[PDB]
């Protein structure tokens, strides 16, 4: 029993309203940091406690914005997203207001580094609906906020794209950029490139999401960023731009018939986001020849209701629990909190496509491992060398 | 759910179900005369130099290590009997110059490839497939391993192809090729990526060939070059720890249903994908948050999702070119019937004896089958090893 | 042939020779006056931005070691103490707002190169050079030093530029670029190629640039890390071996007449190219088959095979374009008048005493002298390390 | 003085060189009267070795020479003279009947020096391998065969049994494709830039670059491009990769004629210009560094190192050292067969006698220039 493109698109709005709107409503009411949870591992809330907040807000966003992007219409989903983004706005507004009480934290510890990039990411993926209606002032706050990072660093791997990416936003506001970021970020990732769509995460190569959570969307985002200014080639864009789509098929290909995916490598909680390299290539209408639009769209149909759908995944109060599918504290990093988990929406990106897409109008379609595994037509897979 | 004890039994019939059609052909000098030669294309030349080497190198790398448990009296012991005599029988054919089942040694750079599976089956059962030949049947393979050296194939896994080849040699004191073991070696090293995979050759794969060859051959390579000096004591440990951080993902991605993904070259292995997780079970290399009793049982549901059923295998009970199906479509152009017999070499297990824990512990879940129902989920972290 | 006293009295005026133009005009506020801007081109555009910092760090990183040598009322003691006083004098003007002198930090990437090179001369003489500067001067030169994070330059030694700058801010106690610090000590030593030698940047190329930067500023960068945490002792260890190793060939190249090859980009750098070997010989850390003499007495035949005569100088006593002789046919485009005083940095060993078996140690020839008359050879081999 | 006059002085020492291999050879008494010296004076295992080192490093840098047509005059005298002694020789060397039959199956050694006779082969092949009888050049073919059982180094060695293949592919017998391969590919890997390899997966900073890897990389490239072993970008590739390094080459010989003692194997002397050698004998110099100053460098080089006698024995042999008997420079795998490398500078004899290599007026080299106050081209790394 299939479901049409339109009732996929009804769901997934569904489940991602169930995902973001407790962060974005608390944020616009500023009572995120009074309601939202601190759900650690060890059941410590110190030093998360300074950071988990821009992590809800920043991943949040980054997930939403496309489909916030889209035009206003007076359709009933153009109602939910009308308001939603007049929340977001105002969530955005209070974030850097010091007199409310959910200004957020940039100043102190490594950790805003990588939250303020998924803002920026936010910002870059819906430029006209959640930047430019921000008032001047909060404008300006955000880019001190974004250049106030500097004085700290995290890790010697994909973080680099984290304070390459947030440069590259300000470059493009024609405001004092960071060079040497800027510079040093794309070379370095460039060099990590192992070969067949994957990059390895810092110096050694890592068989985990890593690559769908930050290095592609953000690689990409980034020189996208830099072409304009010269700061990187089309060649160098073209080059990253292919290489996410090849890393989009074995994200697709790893979806099995029952709607499930392995879990394996680090931050296994992030859920869904291990698909951002897919849902980033669907929403750019580039998927490759032999993975159809309505095979992707219906094989994350199926992900996004095996995960979200139920309520295991949720505390009583709809806020994300730290686990995979279920309450599994077991699997959470040390690094990891509940702010942390809203890398949930990463997969929603499509939603940026209009509901008259073919993504969301085309038929119902199979997806790779459904169509291998019942003995139908199971296209040829090949390592490419770009 | 099953029990260990019927867990075997299974594989059991399912691996006899792969192999027979190969090893008993074979054994009547009837294995050209009667293996199907299907292409994606349809074509036999060329293929039909090759294919009935890599039916029998592949079918008796996998059957190995069941053949080489000692015997007994158990209605399983009698199956391996007749097994181990019909491959004895068979490889004395496979180089009489006069039988019609000689196989081809000299033609083309293929078996290069398929001479290393069938060396892999004498270094995973030395006294029950190499030791019982006689001595003419014995220098014959030799000879024919050493006129390989006129070819050469790809500059990727293959190298480990004639590595492992020349390290056989070299074990069984006959006069080896000391730059094919050097380079082999070497190379493979600098292929190390990270997180237990190397790269394919200079391009990083994502694909099953790090399982099909990368793993199990360099560590078996380096079995070999260890106590006559071409290797290390933590060279082999360090190939060994890479191979076992490799199972840990393989044993991953099989899914709460018994499937696992279909990506990468020659998808038409089907479970030769676990050849890693399958050699480190039978090594009893199991990290130990991964229970032998999740590798069984994981491994059987996907053994019986692709081998029970009719849907791999023609009315002879030969497999068929496809991955879940007859899907020629996904088969590679150097793919024949007998390529497909990668199949076996998630079967390794059987080496093990039926009272090895891995076969009566208790069922148990595996990895995503606990995970995607709320159960226990241990967290995954890459290495740096 | 001379004694150690009379090359390290050699060494004095020549030293003083390059030196004391730039520092003679910089304390007087005729430094931008005085100056002239060669280059290949004739324009002075651009180049009048940034040639005067070049001119002043590059004099002051090769002078800082003299200078630091503790007083004394011998004639040498006097020179230095006479130089010292108006390196402060100048280091005042050079940050002072109202002052002719005042120098770039805020325009171009260039000043990120030159003020390195400022550092390094407060690195190497930290009581003589940073410690008497009043606290306004020093403010100053901590917010120019951090008006250069906006700017970056080549993806190469620069990045050591950018590194050993946050390093000694770092070292400061004030507040530092953590990224910088992070991604030049790892980026570089991701560049090492082999015995003593790291590519500049992603492609090895065979010039002077690892004694004109990398040796003498990885290992100064290392050493500001060390305390804070920020480097390893084995880090640093690694690194001053490597410097060592880079030493040795740097003193082999030197030829039987004094002369040494001209190769690679920046030629006009002159003696800069032996400043590995001058920084090893300062820190009394030459391999034991070399002696210290015999590093004085060819770096002495150098030095007054480049310096003594006055075919590298104008009608003023200002360093020309070449290499030896008026050669602006080899100068790079990005080079002009100050960019030419790298040529102090080869006189690091004044920064050891007088009474040092440096400078007291019998005349000794060096390796390819010793080589080629016949004499001891010492067995040269690359290294691992 | 005039490039004649130069060509007479390199006539001269290449012959002071070789002519007690080549001579002794043909006379099947190499085996009786070269020496073996060693640092260390022992003489086992390297009595079974040295010698093929002395022909096969001799005839590497003899071989241009002697490729040249026979004419009348008194140095083509020569050349017939000395090519009819190396042919004699070398039926001698794989004679099973000759006291100086060589060695090919003890030891890893006779790989390296195999390949320098190849390259010997491979320099003139219709004066040193086309005029052998049918029976030596199957003795030949027998023992480059015969090397498969054994192996060296992981580094710049992968060359030699490389260009030894190559040879029997050339000759359309039975060859390695795994050793050419391979070889090809790992080499391509080392190349670190600006014209400089790694010696094996670190970098060296010794003459290697001009002792094996230019060369025989070029060579061996060349011999795969017809048969699709190689391509012509990947030639054209090393070929520009041994002129950049030429051009460093050219650069260290110092204003007196010398040139730095730096890295391993010192005692192979003037072998570090065996890429500037082979350059200018492919005339294919940069056109900034003329063939006159490549000949007059270089000869300053040859008459600094062979024209008194201070790196010979009393009876005209190669003693370990640099400039002088100085053994205390000799690596452990080093004896006197090994010296011949010497030779290797020798190439552009391969040109003619009125080549502008040999007839352009003196010039000065580039240090030369450089020192004086005269011209200096500016230089500047390469990224190919």
């Amino acid at each position: 029993i299939q479901t049409t493109g339109t009732q996929d698109r009804a769901i997934w709005v569904k489940l991602l309203w169930k995902i973001s709107y407790p962060v974005i409503h608390n944020l616009a009411e500023g009572t995120l940091h009074q309601n939202m949870p601190i759900e650690t591992r060890s059941g410590e809330t110190a030093g998360y406690k300074d950071m988990t907040h821009l992590e809800a807000v920043g991943r949040t966003l980054a997930g939403v914005a496309p489909w916030l992007a889209l035009p206003d219409d007076d359709t009933e989903e153009g109602k939910l997203r009308k308001q939603m983004r007049e929340e977001v706005l105002k969530g955005l507004k209070n974030a850097v207001d010091p007199a409310s009480p959910d200004l957020l934290n940039f100043t102190k510890h490594a950790q805003p580094i990588v939250d303020a990039a998924y803002l920026v990411h936010a910002f870059l993926r819906a430029p006209k609906a959640l930047w430019e209606p921000l008032d001047e002032v909060t404008k300006e706050r955000y880019i001190k906020s974004f250049q106030s990072l500097r004085d700290r660093t995290g890790a010697y791997n994909n973080w680099l794209l984290f304070t390459g990416l947030t440069e590259s936003f300000l470059l493009g506001k024609g405001v004092q950029y960071d060079q040497f970021r800027i510079r040093v970020s794309k070379n370095k990732v460039k060099e990590w490139y192992v070969g067949d769509g994957w990059y390895s995460d810092g110096p050694s190569f890592s068989m985990d999401n890593y690559n769908a959570y930050v290095m592609h969307s953000m690689m990409v985002a980034m020189l996208e960023n830099l072409l304009p200014k010269r700061w990187a080639s089309q060649k160098e864009l073209d080059e990253a731009m292919n290489r996410m789509i090849r890393h989009s098929e074995f994200c697709e290909r790893m979806i099995a018939p029952d709607g499930t995916y392995p879990a394996f490598g680090r931050s296994v909680t992030y859920r869904t986001a291990a698909f951002q390299s897919l849902a980033d290539v669907a929403l750019r209408k580039k998927l490759p020849s032999h993975v159809s639009p309505a095979q992707v769209r219906c094989a994350l149909t199926a992900v996004h209701r095996n995960m979200y759908e139920g309520n295991q995944n949720f505390d009583k109060d709809g806020w994300l629990v730290l686990g995979f599918n279920g309450h599994q504290p077991e699997c959470a990093d040390g690094y990891t909190s509940t702010g942390s988990l809203y890398m949930a929406t990463l997969s929603f990106l499509p939603l940026g496509l209009p509901a008259d897409d073919p993504f969301w109008t085309d038929a119902y379609a199979d997806w790779t491992s459904k169509k291998a595994w019942k003995g139908g037509h199971l296209h040829k897979d090949y390592k490419v060398e770009y």
